[PDB]
DNA sequence: ACTCGTCGCCCAGAGTTCACCTTGGAGCCAGGGACGGTTCATTTGGGGTGCCGGAAACGGACGCGTACAGGCCGTATAATGGGAGCTGTCACGGATGCA
């Protein structure tokens, strides 16, 4: 929003924004790497027809990325229950 | 004691060839119609036509609805590292990981 029709952000006011953005991206990556195990556990069930195990795994990672993007913690629900639908 | 089978013989004839009159014709030419292949006048019953009036089918154009086909999107107790594959060959020149 500030990029166009904003203000010239000083170093003090911009470094905080950059740091919190990087922290958020790092947290997203951490959650992805944590839930990859659920991804592979879910994807183990569709082998033997059509595609390969690695292809199924990568599709599971894509679904996990989508679920992480569309997750909502305010509902007070465990992440696996929501992510299973997207992975499937 | 004797003839009817068979021999020549003698005359009528007959149809045959020679060599004679007649007389129905083959053409042969002349002459004279009527007739039809031909030509030339009509003759107006009929073929023809161009054309748009124009009525109407018709073949397509055009604008606007409808239908499945394929595509995108989402489902909130929990669900967190995998099946498997069958391997009795022989030689061998050489790279290559560990000697």
């Amino acid at each position: 929003e500030l990029s166009e029709r904003g203000e010239k952000l000083p170093a003090a006011q911009r470094r905080d924004m950059m740091w919190i953005c990087r922290d958020g991206d790092r947290a997203k990556n951490h959650l992805l790497e944590a839930n990859l195990r659920l991804v592979v556990s879910l994807a183990k069930r569709y082998t033997g027809r059509g595609m390969a195990f690695l292809d199924l795994i990568q599709e599971g990672n894509l679904g996990l990325i989508r679920a992480v993007e569309k997750f909502d913690y305010t509902k007070g629900y465990k992440f696996s229950t929501y992510a299973t639908w997207w992975i499937r």
